């Protein structure tokens, strides 16, 4: 009843529940949450969009972060567990800089949307 | 996520002070009471929010007897570093066994119940 939380979102409600599938399909859990990254894709420009929950000037709660070509294609993604545990702004940084990571190997440029640089990073 | 309330804002907003200080960082969270405080009926009571059936953030828990004052509190760092339901849990554990070692009977609101301990 009271709403404790503003909720940003990034992604439009189509790009959130779009199915998609993994040429390379690579997989990593990463503490509370899962990466996945398509190894396909290579010397692309990439964002990363994310639906989430903001209190006090910070990341609360990620609902799902995308990986998105400039064509909006998307080629990763991080994800709560499915046993949802709890989470914590660092656990998603500590993701988004594996995903970067693995993305950028492939020849990629990874670009963060505005709204996650300035809540998480 | 909502918001859940066990405190006025005017507990939320009361400054209080310890006879005997006792103060213990507990991972993410501080844990602070007063080691004069016994043989009192104590309820913990917290105001944070809830994302799916479960707490998200403490934003303050506080130690009250049955007259209403102030004995023991658990509050994020002030860098506020994050912290899940499990982080309050455990924080929660310890400041049970310390006020009960202090011969004080406790309790925990229902909505804590609920939501993390």
């Amino acid at each position: 009843s009271v709403p404790a939380s503003r909720y940003l979102t990034d992604m439009t409600l189509e790009e959130m529940s779009r199915d998609w599938s993994m040429l390379i399909p690579k997989q990593k859990v990463a503490g509370p949450l899962c990466i996945r990254m398509d190894q396909a894709i290579m010397d692309k420009n990439i964002i990363l969009k994310a639906n989430f929950s903001v209190i006090f000037d910070r990341l609360e709660t990620l609902i799902l972060l995308r990986a998105f070509t400039e064509e909006g294609a998307i080629v990763g993604e991080i994800s709560p567990l499915p046993s949802l545990p709890g989470h914590t702004a660092e656990d998603v940084k500590n993701a988004v800089g594996v995903l970067i990571g693995g993305l950028e190997w492939n020849d990629n440029t990874v670009r963060v949307s505005e709204t996650l640089q300035r809540f998480a990073w």
